């Protein structure tokens, strides 16, 4: 289908957030309509924040399709996460020409117990 999506919006990188909460992130599409192209995506447990990420444990999984804007998508976990550094993985779909990458991690999120 010609698709491109990018992380366009996500739940902030700066902080800490009182644990549990959801974390999510938004997806642009700037290629053409997504219809059927599945971006499979994961949400990983990291063990640091340190760059490049590396794969973790994964959490929490699917493909993204929920449109929230005209060419705007968001994915959100179901659970809320306990404390813990997580990110983002978003993978390219079949046929995608992937020369830069063949993936695209969201920027870190962080999450605290704070009630004790």
């Amino acid at each position: 289908d010609q698709s491109d999506l990018h992380i366009s919006d996500q739940t902030d990188t700066k902080g800490t957030v009182c644990s549990p909460f959801a974390l999510f992130a938004v997806l642009e599409n700037t290629g053409e309509k997504l219809k059927k192209s599945k971006w499979k995506w994961e949400l990983h447990k990291l063990e640091n924040a340190r760059k490049p990420l590396k794969d973790g444990n994964v959490i929490e999984k699917g493909f993204v399709s929920n449109q929230i804007g005209d060419s705007l998508y968001k994915i959100e976990t179901k659970k809320k996460m306990k404390p813990g550094i997580y990110a983002f993985k978003v993978y390219k779909p079949a046929g995608y020409p992937a020369n830069g990458s063949t993936f695209e991690w969201s920027e870190p999120m962080r999450l605290a117990k704070c009630d004790e």
